[PDB]
């Protein structure tokens, strides 16, 4: 209850949430990305390998986005996924639809 609670709280409390691990290159580049369209305002990164719950945070990781590896991104509560899903959404044009509709990008 409280694991879950707390994840809840990040993505519900933050348009941009992002979940991570240490020294990863796909976390540093998938927030790299999303820096790049001036979200940082708007974005928070939860480091969850320096965590002692890090197993109960990605085991719930997965019953809300059907992976357990990070980076996991979440953008207004919709789940965006890893960093390749996030490549993808960039390269075709939905990435910025979706910051459109939520007033980050003009
Ligand atoms: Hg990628």
């Amino acid at each position: 209850e409280a694991v879950k609670k707390w994840v809840n709280k990040i993505i519900e409390e933050n348009i941009i949430a992002v979940f991570a691990k240490t020294e990863c290159p796909y976390c540093i580049k998938a927030i790299s990305i999303l820096k790049g369209y001036n979200l940082n305002s708007h974005m928070h990164v939860e480091n969850i390998e320096k965590n002692p719950d890090m197993a109960n945070i990605q085991a719930y990781l997965k019953e809300l986005t059907g992976k357990s590896s990070v980076p996991r991104i979440f953008i207004n509560k919709d789940v965006v996924g890893g960093c390749d899903d996030l490549v993808k959404e960039n390269d075709e044009g939905k990435l910025k639809e979706r910051l459109q509709k939520l007033g980050l990008v003009n």
